[PDB]
């Protein structure tokens, strides 16, 4: 058997290098020069594949409630904005549920959510909120300069903080 | 959920012949048999061996003069009854993946022996008629497919090979 974090760690290079739609498991498979049938022993399709490199390059990602939320997102984008095609691969990899990583962040974010006044029916959806945005934005720009800053990023941050300060 | 070797090889010549061999991918395969691209393996290691599987498949019924010509009319028309039949069976002749096309060669020998071919010169002789099978072939199907005597001229050529043949 192969040694899942060498796959990951192929993986994400194909990704830095080659972006996200070359990261197949046909290509996985030739630069780790093994059989593909190995592969599968480890992820079971492409998207399996992209929560593991998701919570790969989301290892480094993770005081003041207010503060507290301004921090984990800025450290959130900038891990994304670290790899080719970043925040659209854990865009996906939410979505799927693949990711353990943005999880624990987001479940981080609700705490957040229920100091500054959110009611605990509404927090985890408080938390995903903010996480939208983030992604949403980060795909944009990240589109954007691959095609050839934070001064945005930090406004609209600011927009959600003062509407979760009405609770 | 339980995927058994002959389901497998019948759902690729399906693909083969709905929409021909560079459609023939192990993601689609696994597409069509509503199946994660792992299930596969369970039964073949690589895309070679799959498609050595199919041409033995589709050449299944196809297996001294009369002899060559007989061998080479029920070749060309088992090969004729598929999208890029020929095709297929050429690629898995080099690949020494297809059971069956090593069986024709073996009948074409002896009958090439029977001509006074000397034993050295006897597989060299048998792959020639092949070789000339499958250019023929090859060029027939793709020319009937770029539409917007066939067998004649199949038989004419396989003449010339029977004379040179007699020594």
């Amino acid at each position: 058997q192969l040694h899942k974090p060498d796959v990951v760690a192929a993986a994400t290079k194909i990704l830095d290098d080659h972006g996200i739609a070359d990261l197949t498991m046909r290509r996985l498979a030739r630069e780790l020069d093994v059989t593909p049938g190995a592969l599968y022993w480890h992820f079971a399709n492409k998207q399996e594949l992209l929560g593991a490199v998701a919570d790969h390059i989301l290892r480094t990602a993770r005081l003041a409630w207010r503060e507290q939320i301004h921090e984990s997102c800025r450290a959130l984008r900038d891990a994304l904005l670290s790899h080719t095609d970043g925040a659209e691969l854990v865009s996906a990899s939410f979505a799927s549920g693949q990711s353990v990583v943005i999880t624990e962040i987001v479940e981080q974010l609700g705490r957040a959510a229920r100091a500054a006044g959110v009611s605990d029916a509404d927090v985890d959806a408080a938390a995903r909120t903010v996480i939208y945005y983030v992604l949403g934005f980060t795909v944009d720009e990240q589109s954007r300069l691959q095609w050839d800053g934070t001064r945005q990023f930090r406004f609209g941050l600011q927009l959600l903080v003062d509407g979760l300060a009405a609770h």
